[PDB]
């Protein structure tokens, strides 16, 4: 289930983080514009870029902690507040996070591994809800 | 405390894993003989190899899972058994693990962060005991 999935992703986190974030950027090409120097690059070029590798690893390290601290796929309010107050996320909305979780769930369903994709769908919706209550537009 | 330390380390797992492993190898150069692929290389050469980062991240992820499952810094006997039965740990003794934790605690005390270095010292001692009880020489 959900708890074992966190363990599965952590076991190969660098690979999963890059694969899932690329799936997001390719499913929603407009989301590349939030990032500098991502446009015009294929996936293998992105994986060679320092800031891509560093950001995606930090995204997923923290996301797995938020998932780990949730109860029944509902995140702690404090984790939602933490994500809203990050200075780097100045011009983000919940829609950016919504789209990331649609791509993540789609990646899990296509993967052939036994992820609990329904729980991740719930987790993504509940995190978006928490982000809005914490102050994200 | 200890539980926050796990969250700090997991937040930047690949970076901490490499720096701590290098601190171990450089404090105890005899231990590098166990890692034939890493002999003859400086710190920056090792950090530039993908296989070094990949290995240290996987190892450190498992160490954090063991630490997370411990009670009062006492690891589960089942986790100690997993570590003893791993094929890559054939020929290791509890002395190798003791040296790892001396270097870990030294690294935490020098880092200038608010790690609970005393709890990690206790966890290392209790892990060494559990490894003996699970069959390690
Ligand atoms: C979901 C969990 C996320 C976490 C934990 C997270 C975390 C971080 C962190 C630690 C940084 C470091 C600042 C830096 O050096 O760039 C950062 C920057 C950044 N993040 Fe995120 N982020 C998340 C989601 C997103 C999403 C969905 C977007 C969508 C656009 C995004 C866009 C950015 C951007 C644009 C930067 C600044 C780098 C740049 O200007 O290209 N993040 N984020
Ligand atoms: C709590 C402490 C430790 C944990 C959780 C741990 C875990 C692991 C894991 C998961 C692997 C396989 C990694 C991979 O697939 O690349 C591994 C390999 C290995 N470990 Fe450990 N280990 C620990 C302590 C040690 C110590 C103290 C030593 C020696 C001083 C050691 C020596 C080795 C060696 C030689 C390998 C083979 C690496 C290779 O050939 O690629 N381990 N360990």
């Amino acid at each position: 289930g959900f708890k074992q999935d966190i363990a599965t992703l952590r076991g190969d986190l660098r690979t999963y983080a890059q694969d899932i974030f690329l799936a997001f950027l390719n499913k929603y090409p407009d989301e590349k514009r939030n990032f500098k120097n991502y446009v015009g690059k294929s996936d293998q070029e992105l994986k060679s870029m320092a800031k891509f590798g560093d950001h995606t690893e930090k995204v997923f390290n923290l996301m797995m902690e938020v998932a780990d601290r949730a109860t029944d796929c509902v995140p702690l309010a404090s984790d939602a507040s933490t994500l809203v107050q990050m200075k780097q996320h100045s011009g983000l909305t919940t829609g950016n996070f919504e789209k990331l979780f649609v791509a993540l769930v789609e990646y899990m369903r296509a993967s052939g591994q036994s992820f609990d994709s329904q729980s991740w769908d719930r987790f993504g919706k509940n995190l978006v809800s928490a982000l809005s209550s914490a102050g994200m537009k």
